[PDB]
């Protein structure tokens, strides 16, 4: 099965290149903001939305990956190729994982409509040369 | 978070663990099963079901964690320690995709109410002594 | 006091003096069962009903049971009569223990009369000689003779 | 599980913990009490009440504790340990027990209210300082 997680809602992992991988904020930050404002919901019986399904399953993925890589880790008494091992897992299924959260708590937080055209008017930002680049580049607000 | 992946749809680990082990099929049969019954639906762009979204997620999950698995066997050089490894994911991670994958197919094949029946009754069953239960074990059918 | 467990809810133990050790599943299958089913509710604050109350208070003794068992094997030294205490205790309570167990499951599950109809039959069946009686015992189950579902 | 015996009614054992060990009675002080005021009602077949319920659970599970210590200080070697085991089992066992019943004995005489009421005010004289402390300990009364 050739599945993509974002179609299901109306996005494409190549919609979500338009992001370059230096902009996604770390699976922490994006923890800690689900933690704040959804951790009732993704803690309810309920299927409150499809976001909230996605983001339970991708959290328990990390966790599920962090487990094993912690346990392979402890045992490896190498440290050169455990940083290795460790930066292919970041670099890797980091990156995937944090665009997963950020699409997901950005479009239970603002809509994805409005994660949409954010998408598309950073591409066009970030297409854009610097040279004729504005500095206030666009971002996601509730507020004016 | 303390986030169980089976409340939303009406039951717990401690219900999946109500059966045996041995019990749930192989990954590579329960992956078969998927992409033969449901392909079209989870490569389809539609919140078809919790269901749907769930198990799109769980494979997503396990091809993850079997890039990483493969990527360090392959930078790794002792099968001794590589078999010591994929027991370990196999008893730990698979038995829980294993769980969840038939969790969700089943529910999407059968009934999430058929399911959860099936679960206490089959664990009542392998419970009882044989002499006083009934001599052949629940199995789920679409056949009447 | 002369009390009678299942007296307060229809049965004797002259109804269940019948139904063998062979017949209950061990202490630890019908404790699993219990979480699995009724945990929610025997966790619960609310009165929920009398077998939920009853099977409470036997889960909270059997664990002191076992507490007091482990603590004496514990501090004695001699394996034999450690295997001596354990099979006397499997053998007097835990038999008990099962039977109480199984009567509130299985009320909860099917129902009082059900219960008691078969404990009924199962001691027709049982006090039966075997030359004269079916070799197939009666049965309690959520399923029919076909144990498929659909 | 993680069953609490006094959720069902109200309390909990932080709220039974306000009780030192030394507040509850004998067990066999409490056992007299029960027989002498619901002996036909504990043999009878009737859910009377869930005290009811839970108080029979309790004798009968409390004779079964009796006849396991009975058994083992019988096959035992020495006294030295055998008044150890009886040690243990009282202070663990009986504290439990004689907690138990002291809770369902007192609901179904007095009320679960005056009951919890009684913890509370028990609480606050045993948290009082003995300067300020009335030597009038809170007791449970009909009259």
């Amino acid at each position: 099965m050739d599945i993509d997680p974002y179609k299901e809602f109306g996005a494409t992992v190549e919609l979500l290149s338009f992001l370059p991988s230096d902009f996604f904020p770390s699976v922490r930050d994006l923890l800690d903001t689900a933690s704040a404002l959804y951790r009732e919901a993704l803690e309810s019986p309920e299927h409150c939305s499809p976001h909230h399904t996605a983001l339970r399953q991708a959290i328990l993925c990390w966790g599920e990956l962090m487990t094993l890589a912690t346990w392979v880790g402890v045992n490896l008494e190498d440290p050169a190729s455990r940083d290795l091992v460790v930066s292919y897992v970041n670099t890797n299924m980091g990156l995937k994982f944090r665009q997963l959260l950020w699409f997901h708590i950005s479009c239970l937080t603002f809509g994805r409509e409005t994660v949409i055209e954010y998408l598309v008017s950073f591409g066009v930002w970030i297409r854009t040369p610097p040279a004729y680049r504005p500095p206030n580049a666009p971002i996601l607000s509730t507020l004016p």
